[PDB]
């Protein structure tokens, strides 16, 4: 049924759909093991149908493993793409992954599902450069007697001020983590990346927001993108469809210009 290649990364593996001929990504983990953030996982993208977010296929028992079967991203993430070419990204790079990203947030943002854990190597390119948002570990969803979430959660550097503080909090935090993501990709790492993150998340709420380590290589676009994205207020916070139509994603070039950098990669 899956005839198993080469091991990507329990371990990831690239397989073929003896059936479709189709390329899949099969996750391996031992059943005696915590599952909590596989099911957790499982369970938001079984519950998602969008062309931006990783699609999950299935699941099997195989010798006290479980196999999980998921959607296979040629390119891998972002994060991977930079550190294999030893480059960050343009402008025109950035603005094209994170137009699609911002497509992901939407959906999940109208589906009441917040990701927690945006950042550069939570979003997979396949190699047609079409990006997706992957890794729901950590997820909440917001439902009819709960509008806000209020566990602190993700990963220290990307947390949104308020998800720190103790006040409960709604979708736009991941479009914080958006910004710092933004800066991330343009720069190589998150501001304060170089300190404790158990250190740098208390000063998270207490600092201004995020600039540019050096603010004289960015257009005003990209730079006026990061700013909306890094409001500490999370009720003036720009949603991600406000977003889509910001000067510097509107405008963004066509999937076509990432061809470089995945060939580069691959």
């Amino acid at each position: 049924v899956f005839d198993v290649l080469e091991k990507l990364g329990g371990s990831v593996y690239k397989a073929i759909h003896k059936e479709t001929g189709q390329i899949v990504a099969i996750k391996q983990v031992p059943v005696e093991s915590d599952l909590q953030e596989i099911i957790k996982e499982i369970s938001i993208m079984q519950q998602c149908d969008s062309p931006h977010v990783v699609k999950y296929y299935g699941s099997y028992f195989k010798n006290t493993d479980l196999w999980i079967v998921m959607e296979y991203c040629g390119a891998g993430s972002v994060s991977d793409i930079i550190r294999l070419r030893n480059k960050t990204l343009t402008e025109d790079e950035i603005a094209t992954i994170l137009q699609s990203t911002l497509k992901g947030l939407e959906y999940l943002h109208f589906m009441r599902k917040i990701h927690r854990d945006i950042k550069a190597g939570n979003i997979l390119l396949n190699t047609e450069g079409h990006a997706k948002l992957a890794d729901f570990g950590v997820a909440g969803q917001l439902t009819d007697t709960m509008a806000k979430r209020n566990t602190v959660i993700g990963t220290p550097f990307w947390m949104a001020p308020e998800v720190i503080q103790e006040i409960g909090y709604n979708c736009v935090a991941d479009i914080w983590s958006l910004g710092i993501t933004a800066i991330e990709m343009a720069e190589g790492k998150p501001p304060y990346a170089d300190i404790h993150p158990m250190r740098a998340i208390f000063m998270i709420p207490t600092n201004p927001p995020p600039t540019f380590r050096k603010p004289e290589l960015w257009s005003d676009n990209f730079t006026d993108f990061v700013k909306q994205c890094l409001v500490k207020s999370p009720e003036q916070r720009a949603t991600a469809t406000q977003l889509l139509q910001h000067p510097f994603v509107r405008s963004a070039k066509g999937v076509s210009i990432l061809r470089d950098l995945i060939n580069e990669a691959m």
